[PDB]
C-alpha cells in the first residue's frame, strides 16, 4: 500500500479570529482585497499582528512547507503518496501528480482556496483535499520513520526497505508537541548529523538516499 | 582554489527600460511604493507587460534560483563557493556563509537592494557583490561541470575529484545561449537522466552526491 512522506506541524493556518481586528491585518485585508478569515497567517505581513498567539514561534511560515512540497514532487519517483500535517493538526492529501505553483504567492492564493472549498480538482481528479482522518490514520500500515536531531543512526537501505512514512518537520522554531509524536505510533528516530538542519535540506538528503534504494 | 557551483542564466533582472511605462508595471511601482525602473522583473506581477520582450520564455523567474540557492547553502559542507550567473550576463558572487531571506518576497526586495547598491555586507564582511568579471572568469582553475539532459553518463566519485565548477541553469524554459556554452571553456556535460528535471531537483540530486564524494 506504498510509502509516504509526510511533513508534520506544517505552518499553514488561516488568520486566528482574536488578532482578525489588528491594524497589520486590517491592512493586509485591503491590500489583497479579501476579508482577514480568508487569508493565510504569514509572518512577513502580519508579525506585529501576532504578538499574542500560543506557539508563536511555529506559526505563520508558509515558504517552508511550499519548497519542500516542490522538490518533493519534482522527484521522478512516483512510488509514494503524499501527505501535509499542520500545526492545528488537519491532514491535506497532495495527488502525486499535482503541479504545485512555484511562486510563493501564487502558493499562498492556492492555500487560502484550499482553506475555503476544502479540496482543489482537476475535473473529476482530485489534487489536494482535506482528509477527515488524525495523523495516526495516515500512517497505518507503513514504517515511520521520524527525522529528528536526536534520533539514531541507521542504514538506508534497511530503513527505507518496505511501505514506509518519512516524517519530516515543516516549521522554523520549536520541538515536536507531544500530541504529534503520539499520533504516530510505533516509530524509529533518525539523525542525519549532530546539527539541526532546514526542513528543505532534510527533504533532499532523504529524498536523495530513498531515490538511491528505491527508484532504484 | 576550490569548488564552486554556478547557477546559469539566472531569471534575475531589473524591470527592462522599454516596459517600464506600461500600466501592470506602473501599478506595481505604485503598490510597491518605488519607481519601475528599481523593481524585480517577476512574471506573477508583469505579465502582461512583457509580450515584447526578447528570449521572454526565460524572463521573469526569480523564484527559480530563490529555491536552489536556498537549498545549497544549508548544505553543512563549506568548501565550495557560490555565484549566480544572470541572464544578462552579471556576475554575482554570495558568501558561502550568507543567510538568504527565506520568504520569497522578502528575497526579492534584497535583490532590488543589490542590483541598487551591487553589494550587500555584514559591517565590513561582503555577504552579496557583483563582480567586474565574466562567466569565463569564475570558471578558471575549475573543472567545468555541465548539468544537462542531452549529457552523458559518468560516475560522480569521478567527476567530482578536484576542484570543479557545477553549472546549472535557473531558467525556467529553453536551451543555453550560446554565448554562456562559449564562455565555459573547456566542459563536460552530464545527464541525470532521459527526462527534464527543475533547477531544484538537479541542484538537490547533485548536492546530494557532492556530499556524498567530499564529505565526505
Ligand atoms: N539533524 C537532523 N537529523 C534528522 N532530521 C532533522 C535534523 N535536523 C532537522 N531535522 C528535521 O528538520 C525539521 C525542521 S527543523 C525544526 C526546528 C528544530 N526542531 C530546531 O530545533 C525537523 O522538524 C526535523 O524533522
Ligand atoms: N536530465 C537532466 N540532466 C542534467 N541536468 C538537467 C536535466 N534536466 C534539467 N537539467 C538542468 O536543470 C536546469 C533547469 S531546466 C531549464 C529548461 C530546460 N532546458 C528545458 O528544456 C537545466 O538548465 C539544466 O542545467
Ligand atoms: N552522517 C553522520 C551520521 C551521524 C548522525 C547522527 C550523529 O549523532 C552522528 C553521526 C556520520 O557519518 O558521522
Ligand atoms: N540514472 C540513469 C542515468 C542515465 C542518464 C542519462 C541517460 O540518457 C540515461 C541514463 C540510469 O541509471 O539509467
Amino acid at each position: 500500500m506504498g510509502s509516504a512522506f509526510v511533513f508534520l506541524e506544517a505552518s499553514l493556518e488561516l488568520i486566528p479570529q482574536k488578532i482578525r481586528g489588528h491594524p497589520a491585518v486590517r491592512a493586509d485585508a485591503i491590500r489583497r482585497g479579501k476579508r482577514p478569515e480568508k487569508i493565510l497567517l504569514d509572518d512577513s505581513k502580519h508579525h506585529t499582528a501576532m504578538k499574542s498567539l500560543e506557539f508563536r514561534e511555529k506559526r505563520g511560515r508558509p515558504d517552508i512547507v511550499h519548497q519542500c512540497l516542490l522538490l518533493l514532487l519534482d522527484s521522478p519517483l512516483r512510488d509514494f503518496e503524499v501527505y501535509v500535517h499542520t500545526l492545528n493538526g488537519e491532514i491535506i492529501w497532495v495527488n502525486r501528480e499535482t503541479r504545485l505553483p512555484r511562486n510563493y504567492n501564487r502558493f499562498v492564493g492556492l492555500m487560502e482556496k484550499l482553506f475555503e472549498e476544502r479540496r482543489i480538482t482537476a475535473g473529476d481528479t482530485t489534487l489536494i483535499e482535506f482528509k477527515d482522518v488524525g495523523l495516526r490514520d495516515i500512517v497505518r500500515g507503513r514504517d515511520v520513520l521520524l527525522f529528528r536531531e536526536k534520533g539514531g543512526r541507521f542504514e538506508f537501505s534497511e530503513l527505507l526497505d518496505g511501505d514506509v512514512a518519512v516524517c519530516i518537520g515543516a516549521f522554523p522554531h520549536g520541538d515536536f508537541f507531544e500530541e504529534t509524536l503520539r499520533e504516530l505510533g510505533e516509530f524509529k528516530e533518525v539523525s542525519l548529523g549532530t546539527e539541526s538542519y532546514t526542513s528543505l535540506y532534510v527533504t533532499s538528503r532523504v529524498l536523495c538516499e530513498y531515490e538511491r534504494v528505491r527508484a532504484h
